[PDB]
């Protein structure tokens, strides 16, 4: 698996929010760091 999504790019979908972003596999979460 682990195709198309970079966790580094999910981070920056989610950090704009005061969170972390965590896209392990291909499924992005944002998380209260």
């Amino acid at each position: 698996g682990s195709a198309f999504c970079n966790l580094r790019r999910c981070e920056l979908s989610c950090r704009s929010l005061g969170l972390l972003g965590k896209c392990i596999g291909e499924e992005c979460k944002c998380v209260p760091y």
